[PDB]
C-alpha cells in the first residue's frame, strides 16, 4: 500500500518596474497536527484536551456538523445512533443527520470540541494548522517542550501574506487566509484543478489574475504502509519550491508623481469652483508599442462627503462620457462604410433635423459657415463633419431642414459602434485582470441618440478604454491588450526578486480598419490640435512647456488623449475629468501634457 500526500509551499511575490516589492510572505510560529491513518475519533479528543491545557481558546463558533461529529466520536453512541434509524460512509451521513444538534456543552466543553473539529479536518497523513488564540513566545516554548507527549502535535513556521503600503497596493489584490482555506463559491473549480481545500490562494486583482503563477510548486510524498496499513516509510516524489514572482510594468515612482499630480490638479479645480460637482479625476498611460502599463491613476471626489480617496482601478471600473475626444474614431467610420473619401471637405454649418434642436460646436456661428477638411474637423473639433458623417452611415445626405428616416438606425448605430469597438470603446480591453468594465452603451436608443454618439455624448467608456483608444491611434491601428505585469521571474538565492522565466509578449487584438493614409490623416489632426495656428485650434495648451513632440485631442467633461513624441511614439495618454465647469481654463491637455512631461523626464524619448 501507497498513500500519496501534498504538501503546500510559498507564494511568489509581486514587483514594481524597479525592482521594490509589493507585499510580503511573513513567518510565525503555529501548531501543526500531522494526522495518522490509525487515529480513532477518541484518540482525537484525548489529543484535543491535553492541548487545551497549554491553549486559549476563548471565541468558539461551532457548527452543527462539528457538533454531530464531536457526539459520534463515542464509539457506543455511534453504533447505538445508527441501530436508531430507519456504505459505512452512507450511514455516517445518515446517522449525522439524526442527532438533535441541541446538545448541552458546558462552555470548558465547547473549547475541547472546538479543538477536536481543528483536528478531524486534517487528511491522513497531512500537515494542517491548529488554529488557536495567538501564542506568546514562553507559551510556544512550552509547547516545544513537552508536544512529545502528544501524537502529531508539534510547533513549526507558518506563513501570512500581506500587502506594503504603496501605492499600487489597490491593485495587488486578496490572497485567501489559512484559516478561510478556498473560497466556498469556487471550491469545486479548485479542488478540481488540483489544489488542496486549505490552500491560500488569490481572490482579487493580480494574485488572481496570476495565481497560476504565483502558487507554491508543492512537495509531494508517497508513505507506504505494510500489510495492516502501518506506516513504515516516507518515499519523496518532488519537492516543493517557492511559487514564482511577477514583475509589473509599473514603477512606483512614476505612479507617485501621477497620483500628485492628479491630486494638485484636482484640488486648485475645487479651489476656483470648477470641480464642485467632478466626481473626481483618472489618467492612464500606456506604450502604445507593447501594451505596457506606464501608470493607471484615480482620484475618487464624494459628492457627499467631499473627501478625496486615491481610486486607481476607477481607471477599469467606472465609466464617463468621453466627449470630443472621440471624433477620430467616428471619421474612421465614415471612411470604413464608404461615406469619407480621404480628407474630404464638407461645409460646416448648423445641424438641424426635423424633431430635434439645431445642433453646433463650441465656437457656434463666430465664422458663419465654412468648408472643413478631416484634419481641420479634428483640429477646431467641428461638431458639423461628424454629425454629418454619421448621417452619411444611415445612407443619408444632409439637407436643412431635412426629415430622417429612421429604417437604417439600428444598423448605423451598430456600425458606429463596431469601429468604436476596434478601437476598445465599448469593448474589453484585454487587460491582465479580473474583471474591467466594457462601458455603458445602451441597447435601447434612438436617432438623437445614434447622433451625440458621434461625438460622444451618449456611450460611456472606462478611462483605460480610452487610453486603448490613443494609444492604438498612436501604434498606427494596431491595439494591444494593456498587461500590468511585464516578466515571470525565478526567485534567487535568498528567495527574492530572481532571474527572468518569461516576459509577456505583446498581444495584437485587431487592426482598424482603415488604409495607411486615412491613419495618416487622423495623425495630422491630432498634430494640428496642438501645434495650429487658427483661432479655432483647440489644443495648444498640449504644447505649452511640452519638452518632446505631443500630439492629441480635447474633450461638462475636460478629457483629454494624447501621445508622443510625435514622430515615434513612446506613451500614450488619456485623462478623464468629468463635470468640470471652468469655462476660462481647461486643465485637461494641460494634465495630459504634464504626465508626457514627467515620463520623459524619467524614461528620456526625445
Ligand atoms: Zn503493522
Ligand atoms: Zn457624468
Ligand atoms: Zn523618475
Amino acid at each position: 500500500s501507497q498513500t500519496k500526500v501534498t504538501t503546500s509551499s510559498a507564494r511568489g511575490e509581486i514587483y514594481d518596474a524597479s525592482g521594490k516589492p509589493l507585499v510580503e510572505n511573513t513567518l510565525k510560529q503555529v501548531v501543526s497536527f500531522t494526522r495518522s491513518n490509525k487515529m480513532t475519533a477518541t484518540d482525537l479528543k484525548e489529543i484535543a484536551k491535553k492541548l487545551l491545557t497549554y491553549v486559549s481558546i476563548s471565541s468558539p463558533n461551532l457548527t452543527e456538523r462539528q457538533l454531530a461529529d464531536y457526539y459520534l466520536a463515542d464509539p457506543e453512541i455511534y453504533k447505538k445512533t445508527v441501530e436508531a434509524l430507519p456504505e459505512s460512509e452512507l450511514y455516517n451521513n445518515a446517522v449525522d443527520s439524526v442527532p438533535t444538534s441541541q446538545l448541552n456543552y458546558t462552555e470548558d466543553e465547547k473549547k475541547e470540541i472546538y479543538l477536536f473539529s481543528q483536528l478531524n479536518a486534517v487528511g491522513n497523513f497531512a500537515t494542517g494548522t491548529i488554529a488557536t488564540d495567538p501564542l506568546n513566545d514562553s507559551q510556544v516554548a512550552v509547547i516545544a517542550s513537552i508536544s512529545k507527549e502528544m501524537p502529531g502535535i508539534s510547533i513549526s513556521t507558518s506563513w501570512d501574506r500581506k500587502i506594503l503600503e504603496t501605492s499600487l497596493s489597490s491593485i495587488v489584490g486578496s490572497v485567501s487566509s489559512e484559516k478561510a482555506g478556498l473560497p466556498a463559491e469556487e471550491a469545486e473549480s479548485y479542488l478540481k484543478k488540483g489544489y488542496s481545500l486549505n490552500d491560500r490562494v488569490g481572490t482579487s486583482y493580480l494574485e488572481k489574475q496570476y495565481e497560476e503563477v504565483l502558487q507554491g510548486k508543492r512537495p509531494v510524498k508517497e508513505i507506504h504502509l505494510d500489510k495492516h496499513g502501518d506506516m513504515e516509510s516516507v518515499e519523496n516524489i518532488e519537492e516543493g519550491s517557492k511559487g514564482k514572482n511577477i514583475k509589473l510594468t509599473i514603477d512606483l515612482a512614476f505612479q507617485d508623481s501621477v497620483d500628485a499630480l492628479l491630486k494638485s490638479y484636482f484640488n486648485s479645480e475645487l479651489g476656483n469652483g470648477g470641480a464642485k460637482y467632478s466626481e473626481g479625476v483618472y489618467a492612464v498611460a500606456l506604450n502604445p508599442q507593447t501594451g505596457a502599463v506606464l501608470s493607471m491613476s484615480g482620484l475618487k471626489h464624494d459628492l457627499k462627503t467631499g473627501e478625496l480617496t486615491p481610486d486607481s482601478l476607477g481607471t477599469v471600473t467606472n465609466v464617463f462620457v468621453p466627449g470630443s475626444v472621440v471624433k477620430a474614431a467616428t471619421i474612421s467610420s465614415g471612411w470604413e462604410n464608404g461615406v469619407l473619401s480621404g480628407n474630404q471637405t464638407l461645409t460646416d454649418q448648423p445641424i438641424v433635423f426635423q424633431g430635434s434642436a439645431p445642433i453646433y460646436s463650441w465656437y457656434k456661428l463666430a465664422y458663419g459657415s465654412f468648408p472643413i477638411t478631416a484634419v481641420e474637423a479634428l483640429e477646431y473639433s467641428s461638431n458639423a463633419y461628424v454629425v454629418q458623417t454619421a448621417l452619411g452611415i444611415m445612407g443619408q445626405t444632409y439637407q436643412p431642414n431635412m426629415f430622417v428616416g429612421t429604417s437604417n438606425l439600428e444598423s448605423a448605430m451598430g456600425k458606429l459602434r463596431s469601429t468604436f469597438g476596434e478601437y476598445g470603446l465599448g469593448s474589453a480591453t484585454g487587460i491582465d485582470l479580473p474583471d474591467e468594465s466594457t462601458g455603458l452603451v445602451p441597447k435601447e436608443y434612438n436617432f438623437a441618440n445614434f447622433i451625440t454618439n458621434a461625438f460622444g455624448q451618449f456611450d460611456n467608456y472606462t478611462p483605460m478604454q480610452l487610453a486603448q483608444y490613443v494609444a492604438t491611434i498612436a501604434n498606427n491601428g494596431v491595439r494591444l491588450a494593456p498587461h500590468i505585469v511585464e516578466g515571470i521571474y525565478d526567485n534567487n538565492d535568498k528567495g527574492g526578486l530572481g532571474e527572468l522565466i518569461q516576459a509577456i509578449d505583446t498581444k495584437e487584438i485587431n487592426k482598424v480598419n482603415i488604409s495607411e493614409s486615412d491613419m495618416a490623416i487622423l495623425h495630422q489632426g491630432f498634430y494640428q490640435v496642438s501645434h495650429g495656428t487658427s483661432p479655432l485650434t483647440t489644443g495648444r495648451a498640449f504644447s505649452d512647456g511640452a519638452t518632446v513632440s505631443i500630439s492629441g485631442k480635447t474633450g461638462t467633461n475636460t478629457n483629454a488623449v494624447a501621445y508622443a513624441p510625435t514622430e515615434n511614439p513612446q506613451i500614450a495618454v488619456a485623462v478623464v475629468f468629468p463635470h468640470n465647469t471652468n469655462l476660462t481654463k481647461n486643465v485637461g491637455p494641460a494634465i495630459a501634457r504634464d504626465i508626457i512631461n514627467l515620463y520623459n523626464q524619467h524614461h528620456p524619448m526625445n
